[PDB]
């Protein structure tokens, strides 16, 4: 998160690492035994951290719980990060505590312009790198489709949509991949994809979570 402020410990209590042997995707808890992050961060060998600030220093309020299974959309394309959404089934069951909760999944989509915030431990910097140990947010808006699309000719499906400042100066960034977009208290967007961070004329690009709810749903429900 490039151009935020520290969130401060567990105010982002759906927030998740996913861990494997370091920190490399973001994630949200939606219920007990369930985590939503990025296609993208799909790999094996994943562990659960909840209840992170510091994702370095053990602080006393952690659960690190591995992973039992991984569901990567049916649709996802890499080349293209459409359908940029993967479920992840804890090993078992979450303590759900106040450090420790799920964010609600949307009843319907969101509208441009709506304020979200967005969080997580990936880079800080717009050119270079610079890791933080705690978690970082960003209020940021829902922008036009067509501010989105002009950015990324072509590059922008149904699925996706852009939030930011066409300015620069504040984005998510490498590191924050898979992590929460969380607008009118639901879970709408996941850290996806973008040039560069912070860049002028070059906003975030989320995944829809709108589009998935079905989805998301039917698959845990069977899994
Ligand atoms: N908001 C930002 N500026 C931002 C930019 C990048 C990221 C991290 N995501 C990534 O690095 C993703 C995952 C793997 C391929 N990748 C890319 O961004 C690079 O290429 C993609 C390919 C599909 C078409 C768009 C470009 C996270 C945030
Ligand atoms: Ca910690």
């Amino acid at each position: 998160i490039v151009g935020g402020y520290t969130c401060g410990a567990n105010t982002v209590p759906y927030q998740v690492s996913l861990n494997s042997g370091y920190h490399f995707c973001g994630g949200s808890l939606i219920n007990s035994q369930w985590v939503v992050s990025a296609a993208h961060c799909y790999k094996s060998g994943i562990q659960v951290r909840l209840g992170e600030d510091n994702i370095n220093v053990v602080e006393g309020n952690e659960q690190f719980i591995s992973a039992s299974k991984s569901i990567v959309h049916p649709s996802y394309n890499s080349n293209t990060l459409n359908n940029d959404i993967m479920l992840i089934k804890l090993k078992s069951a979450a303590s759900l505590n106040s450090r420790v909760a799920s964010i609600s999944l949307p009843t319907s989509c969101a509208s441009a312009g709506t304020q979200c915030l967005i969080s997580g431990w990936g880079n800080t910097k717009s050119s270079g790198t610079s890791y933080p140990d705690v978690l970082k947010c960003l209020k940021a808006p829902i922008l036009s489709d067509s501010s989105c699309k002009s950015a990324y000719p072509g590059q922008i499906t149904s699925n996706m949509f852009c939030a930011g400042y066409l300015e620069g100066g504040k984005d998510s960034c490498q590191g924050d991949s898979g992590g929460p977009v969380v607008c009118s208290g639901k879970l709408q967007g996941i850290v996806s994809w973008g040039s560069g961070c912070a860049q002028k004329n070059k906003p975030g690009v989320y995944t829809k979570v709108c589009n998935y709810v079905s989805w998301i749903k039917q698959t845990i429900a069977s899994n």
